[PDB]
């Protein structure tokens, strides 16, 4: 993973579990337990995999009920650290922009290598997303949607449709219903 998504993992663990929590799993890996991850460097995913289980451990909770936690207050990170990406008016948008943002980061990030995350209306409260990687990260996947709801402060519900691996990728397709219709009335 780049160095820019760790960062804010690390900040938003801090956020949810605490500076113990933190310090030691991070230390458990090998890191000092103030590391300050920086936007270029490349961190091992097995790295942030054994910190993640070490937190886990800490906290009782299990691996996927974390990156759930994570994505859902990352999104209050992202806000913090990159708001240009939130001046936008409606959560409906901010989600059919994904897709782009993410291919953009690609370009402009060396690197970097962000799921899929094609998105299209499918009816007048909704729509449907679907995660396509090479990694597997569903919980974190559905915790930032879960945040993003949040941030915005607009309802939703979000159905998940398929699950499943085909041809070396992970994917994970969602119907998200708005509360509030999307369509123009």
């Amino acid at each position: 993973m780049k160095g820019t998504i760790v960062g804010t993992w690390i900040k938003t663990l801090r956020d949810l579990y605490g500076n113990d929590v933190v310090d030691e799993s991070l230390k458990s890996v090998g890191w000092e337990p103030d590391r300050v991850i920086t936007p270029l460097e490349d961190i091992d995913d097995d790295e942030v995999r054994r910190i993640f289980a070490k937190v886990s451990e800490k906290t009782g909770k299990n691996v996927n009920e974390i990156w759930r936690e994570v994505g859902r207050q990352n999104i209050k990170t992202f806000s913090e650290w990159f708001p240009s990406y939130f001046a936008g008016r409606r959560l409906v948008n901010f989600l059919m922009m994904m897709d782009e943002v993410h291919l953009q980061l690609t370009k402009m990030i060396k690197g970097a290598t962000p799921p899929r995350l094609i998105a299209k209306p499918v009816a007048k409260d909704a729509i449907e997303m679907e995660y396509v990687s090479k990694r597997k990260m569903y919980d974190y996947f559905l915790g930032l949607i879960e945040g993003s709801s949040k941030f915005f402060k607009e309802e939703i519900s979000v159905e998940e449709v398929e699950r499943g691996e085909k041809d070396g990728f992970s994917r994970l397709k969602v119907r998200i219903k708005f509360k509030n219709p999307v369509f123009e009335y």
